[PDB]
Order: C-alpha cells, then sequence, then structure tokens
C-alpha cells in the first residue's frame, strides 16, 4: 500500500502555517526509497535510501548511511545544500515519521508536529 510516487502537496507547521510544494516527490518500492526535486527546466535532482515500517512509524534512511566504510560519501551528501533544502534531516540522514494517513490517494506523515501532506501521482 506504499508502492509508487507520492507528490508532497504541502507542509503544515505546528502553529498553523501552510507551505505549498509542487517540486517534491517521494517514491516507495519494496523497502527502497526514492525522492526527487523538480525543475520546470526539464531536469530533476534525485535521492535514494531505504525505509522500515514499525507499528505506526516509517523510518526513512538515505544511502549512503553513516557506517564506518560510508562516512566520507555520507558527509559529502548530508552537507550538500540540496539535502539541507530538500530534507533538512540533519547529519544522520535519517528521519522517523508517524503515519497519520495512508490511503490509495493521500498520505500524511508527522514529524515533531510538522505534517507532510502527500497525494499519490
Amino acid at each position: 500500500d506504499w508502492v509508487g510516487k507520492w507528490q508532497l502537496r504541502e507542509y503544515q507547521y505546528p502553529d498553523g502555517k501552510v507551505q505549498k510544494v509542487d517540486s517534491i516527490f517521494y517514491g516507495f518500492q519494496k523497502g527502497s526509497f526514492l525522492a526527487y526535486c523538480m525543475n520546470k527546466s526539464g531536469s530533476y535532482e534525485g535521492f535514494y535510501g531505504y525505509y522500515k515500517l514499525k507499528d505506526d512509524e516509517i523510518s526513512i534512511t538515505l544511502w549512503p548511511d553513516n557506517s564506518s566504510g560510508n562516512e566520507a560519501a555520507h558527509e559529502e551528501l548530508v552537507n550538500s545544500a540540496s539535502y539541507k533544502n530538500f530534507f533538512g534531516w540533519g547529519d544522520t540522514g535519517e528521519r522517523t515519521f508517524k503515519v497519520e494517513e495512508l490511503t490509495d490517494k493521500k498520505m500524511r506523515l508527522n514529524y515533531e508536529g510538522t505534517k507532510y501532506v502527500f497525494r499519490k501521482y
């Protein structure tokens, strides 16, 4: 029920604020994670990783992770402006969300009060 591309429609910050998003997509495929930032140009930037489902949570980890053999490439990724603007998940390159909604069309994730509102594409 996670498979496919999911367009991030908006951010809902705790205190009430709403941020319209059009360029962002999340992809889910049998444990693998994909994410892309568009440009009306005709080009897009992509990211990849894996996810784990536990109770009512999804743990998204970006590849390369921060293992001993990956730290150099991990640090090149988590320090890039692209990652800071798109994810902002910090040095770890991992974020665990509460799954508030998941249907055949909508998906709503929650992180420390910030709601991630997606529509299936």
